């Protein structure tokens, strides 16, 4: 619910220049005027919409799965980096697998002594769980994953069949990813490649001889093997080194893909006509994110040197720098022109007419369900948990839903966006302040709120274009990767609409290198309002990927891209549990509705379960996190309040007495039309609910402090309204939709306008 | 002992307002002219007067034991609901059953190893208490239930005989329980049914012939079964579903029976004629319980919403509502004749006459004996007590006991009440503010006196109709609890004496649809002092069921409802426990007599060992509180006490001279009658032994201070009264008879009118 005034961009968002993201904040803007050319075919984006749970096996130890949650445990909550997560195993992996001391104790815990050796064709079965059980305390790592992936290990050189009861169900769950790869978050996919060739080691084609060497003659001593399989996985890590590090490894293919991404290709070196002939690399200059990861890289870094191993090297060794995109990845490869299907767009117009207003949009579908689940906890010091989801909780607020997704739908969000701007008798204008462009983009909004961050806070650094130098490693870490996720969402809805692109070297502040940029082009009308550009003969020439967009022509999105909810009901019921918590949050919640009667203040306090019709309050059910779902109406939230805080200070800045009559017409307007919104929400299972807990303890209390015929007041037109707002205000609330501090600033702004018509 | 004025039934007592039930507190009162009628065959009513001990087999698991037991433990004492006590249960039922962790560490310590396997026929048995007490340190549940609904699923499980040796002997107490259905009770009811097919479940014909498959070909190598029965019982837990929400259940049901209770049947929906063909919505729509409950729900929510699920659903699922009603509820299923028959009624009389004071009452028999028994723990930790019942303390206070109850009984209760308030030459009147009503309900007494809560406070919010919203939740609901089954006991006894009625609709508070109210008809004399109402024609119909109570004619009660004593002798002096704590008493009590001789103050100070004749003193003992028999005397004290306060305001109100003389004579008179009463339990085993003691002492104390020849004083008319009365006060304390608090409040009583007539 972005919205931005087109004219001036440094002043409206810094953010989202181009300019901004290749380093020159400056007054200077980059030249549309030069060089070079270049297609995009194709890119690296995630998915949108998946909630899924993956389980993992007996055994098998799959090499892709674990990569891949690795990365979900980096990204969908923090912890630290990818990479950063990997040498933590490195780390581990050493301090228990190549230690034989480790492996003395637990075989000597399986059976039946660290000293006794028996063949014993008499031992029975052990349980995963009570390795794992044994592991927690052996190697106390804080991240539950390694304890899984060592035990699958020794399942899977365990099984001749009888050792091992091959009986447990654990399940891990992949959620939203933020859609598009920041330089550092390909680091991680080379990085996370590492630990495949590393996993993918230890089950092997010689550890399943390892249990065909030792089923033969029969059962044996078991004294020895504890030693043996303690060098048995020695070898297998040993046997993957680090090698290539995975910075220098994105660090200089990026390099030279922008070396022939550049007009300046300076003499001494371009590329050999060799590595410009090995496999996919024509896919490769052709692949927009791998573009935006080097103005990223560029910019962090300020130079990008060579291991120089090239011409020959990269060329033979590494294309898997391919391989580690293509598979491990959730960012894998997809066609440019399917990758923005579910974006669309749609203009104001005035009577020749250039836009006044242009709404950019992502389609998405509201709803279904809300998951409500209690925890359970099977062993203390783990996070190994059945979640038993309690319904008709879950069902109660899902039908409370339902008329949420209808009212706030994006469908009726661009009518109600575009339909206000007109003014009295047309003309326009230039003046207003010009073509002003909004850009809701709920897939971007999801990851503040998944990482518990205020949406607001970035989107005001996007304004601006400056952080604050205050705030700790993991605040500005998380606002700096969501500044960018913004950026690189409109990129890829600029360039899919317009393919053909120019790509421009810069001076360089300096001058130092420099970072390369693109341009656009684009065909239309005669006279522009917007933004300052030639056009000089019905086609015009832009650096900001914002301006590209402005000009184009209204848009019908391809695909409804419908959001959808975790299934707890089937899996998770026979199932153990990943990093749950900090995707949840406990259910509970007060309010209360005060009014004054008759120069006399009444006040109901009210909680979730009476909101809920039931008894008497259970503290250990918690909510799932409807972060998408939120993301929506924060685009309704972000356009009401950030318009009444734009047009107060328009206000001042109009000397214009005619204008101002205006300014002050689209307040009270688009004021009431929040209103009737939220009103509207007032009734619903849970709106009625409220109110009529509210007026209820309100009557039982004027009836003990005095006569009850004051009652009637309540029911006057303005109390009415007033008690209304407050329930909806109060059900949003109290599911994952409306946090308190936004929820008060948003009555602020019902209120700063007076906006309450009467009207009979 | 609640006393009532009939002509304003708002201010003397608000709580017993049908209007107040449905909602109506204005000055407004529900209509006597509307529509619809309707008769009542039947209700749901708890028993009174019954304890039990029931015992917990080896197995076998009874499923409906387990579940009445749930509902006891809610409700004997509160402990949440039992809705919240289930899901207690099944998020412990998953921690234990579907953890394979623990069911090997307990068949690891049963027999007879954790990592060796051996098939053992040679393996003897173990006793259940071993694995009881293996379970109380693996899951430390408060309610220590839980442990033997697990323990004998696998004393039911392991019988090829070899194993278990089933050898124990475990008691609860089935008590008390609230006589008639609040709505949460059903919602109680229908949560329960939830878990009688929870636990039927686990004793099934499928894990019998778990032995039956095991049973082949002999002993079995056991680190197998381990694995085993977690999914085993897994499997029988996912297969019983939560499925369908009690609450929805219930709101919906009675829901639909309101539509087809109500005169205002909406064109829209009503109930289909194929629902309406459903089976047993006869006898349920003919169901006086459910409409009173109906009534709760509707003053409590405010709305009623329905799953509309049907038409279809409701007349497939539920019926299943009715399997919930019929066996696992205390609230068993009666002909609305046999409810009400431990209610009489007898009506005082003027010269012509109309009642001028109508007594209905609940007929009890008191006493036999009171238990007294000293707790004995076989482990630490848990709450397993041999009671080795010591008598001769219980026959001690038991033959003090008996004549209590014949100097209390109701018989004579309601005698000194009726033939008290006639005046001189009768002959009214409307004057003197009316006729007066007055209900004795032991039990709902007792109720409160179980709970540990003072009685006389929900009588306030009787007459008030307010409850202080500064208590804490938990004793707000024990209140709203408490004023619901008088409320309750006031219709049903109404009903049953006059079923002709009429069900109507209301204008409604919100306004939303209304609550359905209900009038009766009934035949009588011409001319009415009694509360408004027509009489026109000489019948008459009116909204509150008490002035439909009036214009019955005195009644006999049919069955004598005798209270019965807990046998902790024949069991418990063999047999483990409940939960007896809350629900006994540490006996020890300590009291003085001071009394003033010739300007000097003496105290003996007298212990409760001493009262009983004997040393030196145990404190381990305990007795179990007689909450019945206290509430009966509690009918006692509150006429004794609330008169003589509402008499007080009456002499200060009283402008005429003629008037304030009658006052003050009923005041004294009754006083003396108080008096009386006290002064008479004071010779008694006990209370002479009190007064004995209390003379010694005091002498004792007068030769060494001085000269013994002033004790003489002590035989006088005057300190013969009084140390007499103190010691029937004394007596009555130290069993559970007097709250200090109250018996306090009963001297205020005592001498707030002078009331002593010297009388030779």
């Amino acid at each position: 619910g972005f919205n931005l005034k087109v004219k001036d961009l440094n002043g409206s968002a810094r953010g989202l220049t181009q300019a901004f993201a290749i380093g020159e904040l400056k007054n200077q803007l980059s030249v549309g005027a030069l060089q070079l050319p270049l297609q995009f075919t194709r890119t690296f984006s995630a998915s949108m919409t998946s909630e899924l749970l993956w389980e993992v096996g007996k055994g098998n130890i799959d090499p892709v799965m674990y990569a891949r949650l690795f990365f979900q445990y980096a990204q969908a909550g923090g912890a630290l980096s990818v990479d950063e997560l990997v040498n933590q195993f490195t780390e581990y992996h050493q301090s228990t697998a190549c230690n034989p001391e480790i492996w003395r104790k637990l075989t000597a815990y399986i059976t039946g002594s660290s000293n006794r050796a028996i063949k014993a064709d008499a031992v029975g079965k052990v349980p995963p769980t009570a390795i794992l059980e044994q592991l927690r305390t052996l190697a106390p790592s804080e991240h539950e994953l390694f304890h899984h992936i060592t035990t699958d290990f020794v399942c899977h050189v365990l099984s001749p069949l009888g050792f091992i009861l091959p009986d447990a169900a654990y399940v891990y769950r992949v959620g939203r990813t933020a859609t598009y790869p920041n330089f550092y978050a390909l680091v991680d996919c080379v990085r996370a490649s590492d630990l495949r060739r590393m996993l993918t080691a230890l089950s092997s084609v010689d550890s399943k001889m390892l249990q065909a060497t030792f089923k033969a003659k029969g059962a044996l001593a078991p004294a020895l093997i504890s030693q043996h399989l303690a060098n048995a996985a020695t070898t297998a890590f040993e046997r993957s080194r680090g090698n290539f590090d995975a910075n220098a490894v994105v660090s200089s293919v990026l390099t030279i893909l922008g070396r022939l991404w550049s007009p300046s290709t300076p003499k001494e070196l371009d590329p050999s006509a060799r590595l410009r002939n090995t496999n996919g690399i024509d896919q490769l200059r052709s692949n927009l994110a791998l573009f935006i990861a080097y103005q990223d890289m560029v910019k962090q870094r300020g130079r990008a040197e060579v291991i120089f191993s090239d011409e020959e090297l990269s060329s033979t060794i590494i294309p898997w720098f391919i391989e580690a995109m293509s598979e491990v990845s959730p960012f894998k490869l997809r066609p440019i022109n399917e990758t923005t299907s579910y974006i669309g767009q749609t203009s104001a117009i005035d009577h020749m007419g250039q836009p006044s207003h242009v709404v950019v949009y992502e389609d998405w579908q509201f709803a279904k369900e809300i998951t409500a689940f209690t925890p359970v906890k099977l062993a203390n010091n783990s996070n190994q948990r059945f979640l038993d989801v309690e319904p008709g909780i879950s069902d109660r607020m899902s039908a409370t839903l339902a008329p949420i997704g209808n009212t706030f739908a994006v469908s009726a969000f661009v009518k109600n966006r575009t339909a206000v701007y007109e003014a009295v008798s047309q003309r326009g204008t230039v003046n207003s302040n010009g073509a002003e462009m909004t850009l809701g983009f709920p897939s971007v909004v999801e990851r503040d709120y998944a990482l518990d961050r205020d949406p607001m806070v970035a989107i005001a650094a996007l304004r601006t274009g400056i952080v604050d130098e205050s705030l700790e490693a993991r605040a500005s870490n998380d606002l700096k990767r969501s500044m960018f996720n913004y950026y690189a969402a409109v990129m890829h809805y600029a360039v899919a609409h317009n393919p053909e692109v120019v790509v421009s070297e810069h001076q360089g502040v300096a001058a130092e290198q420099g970072s390369l940029y693109l341009v656009w082009n684009v065909r239309t009308e005669l006279r522009i309002p917007v933004g300052y550009n030639a056009i000089e003969g019905g086609s015009i020439r832009t650096p900001e990927p914002l301006e590209a967009i402005a000009y184009n022509k209204p848009i019908q999105p391809s695909e409804v891209l419908q959001a959808k909810v975790l299934d707890l009901a089937n899996h998770t019921t026979s199932i153990h549990i990943w990093p749950w918590h900090e995707a949840s949050t406990e259910f509970a919640y007060e309010d209360a509705y005060s009014v004054t009667i008759r120069n006399k203040r009444y006040t109901a306090e009210v909680k979730e379960f009476e909101l809920l019709g039931l008894g008497q309050r259970r503290e250990r059910v918690r909510i799932l996190k409807p972060t998408v779902a939120h993301a929506i109406i924060q685009m309704w939230y972000s356009w009401f309040v950030e318009d009444d805080r734009t047009l107060a200070a328009a206000r001042r800045t109009s000397r214009d007495d005619a204008e101002k009559l205006a300014i002050d017409g689209r307040r009270m307007q688009n004021a009431v039309t929040l209103l009737r919104k939220i009103e509207m929400i007032g009734t619903t299972g849970i709106g009625a609910s409220a109110v009529h807990l509210a007026q209820s303890r309100i009557v039982d209390q004027m009836a003990g402090r005095g006569l009850i015929d004051d009652s009637s007041d309540l029911h006057v037109g303005i109390n009415r309204h007033r008690i209304r707002i407050w329930a909806g205000l109060a059900v949003l609330q109290m599911m994952g939709l409306l946090s308190r501090s936004e929820a008060e600033a948003l009555t602020k702004v019902l209120g700063d306008s007076n906006a309450l018509g009467m009207v009979v």
